[PDB]
């Protein structure tokens, strides 16, 4: 129900380019490592969670995290995504579960479950992003970790400020937010201060 057929056809028409480096995803690809690096410091490391990836596409965060010893399920709508994410997690010999269903639907199901949630550069695609929030926040162990973030632009963005407003009707309290920033003096991308044109943030249940 909640879920825009236009944008799963668009993201099923280019599942094929997904673990092309130089292709369509190069920009998830490079901002990976930063993303993992962030989720694991601040969930308290990855080893042995429960770990939930909403709109998990090709898997490239999926697989990242199950490689850390996560036990990770990676959620999607669209079917060449999940296509993908399943060979390419056989062809890295790393296992990760692969379902194809909404959040909420996962939700009602499996509420409580995880250690560990990650929504990333997914709201935007969502006819109703406020409920997938909510069905974070029900996945959701009690001390468990939501994070959101939109840290890939082009030519729809949630602004972070509007997110708030619906982390703050459910039981997840704001942790911490950062930007993605070029950083001439090391000539790398880096997590800091500013939130203007994109984000990540940290969110606890409570
Ligand atoms: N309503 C919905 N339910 C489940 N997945 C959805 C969805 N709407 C969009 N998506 C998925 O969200 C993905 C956005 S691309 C982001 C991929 C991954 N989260 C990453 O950052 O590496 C696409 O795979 C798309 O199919």
């Amino acid at each position: 129900h909640n879920v825009d057929h236009e944008e799963i056809a668009k993201f099923e028409a280019v599942a094929s380019r997904w673990w092309d480096l130089e292709g369509e995803f190069k920009p998830l690809h490079r901002i990976n490592p930063l993303r993992l690096g962030y989720i694991a410091e601040r969930a308290g490391g990855l080893f042995g969670k429960k770990v939930l990836d909403v709109g998990c596409g090709g898997g490239i965060l999926a697989e990242s995290m199950a490689r850390e010893g996560a036990t990770v399920t990676g959620l999607d709508m669209g079917f060449e995504p999940l296509q993908v994410a399943k060979l390419h997690a056989l062809e890295s010999g790393i296992q990760v579960d692969y379902v194809q269903e909404t959040v909420e639907e996962h939700a009602a199901k499996h509420a409580g479950q995880y250690d560990v949630v990650t929504c990333m550069e997914m709201l935007e695609h969502v006819p109703d992003p406020q409920s997938v929030v909510r069905a974070c926040a029900q996945l959701v162990k009690p001390g468990g970790d939501v994070f959101f973030s939109t840290l890939n632009r082009n030519g729809k963005f949630i602004k972070p400020a509007e997110l708030l407003g619906w982390v703050d009707q459910t039981s997840l309290k704001e942790r911490h937010i950062t930007g993605l920033h070029y950083n001439p003096i090391t000539n790398t991308f880096k997590l800091g201060p500013g939130v203007d044109v994109n984000y990540m943030l940290h969110t606890q249940n409570k």
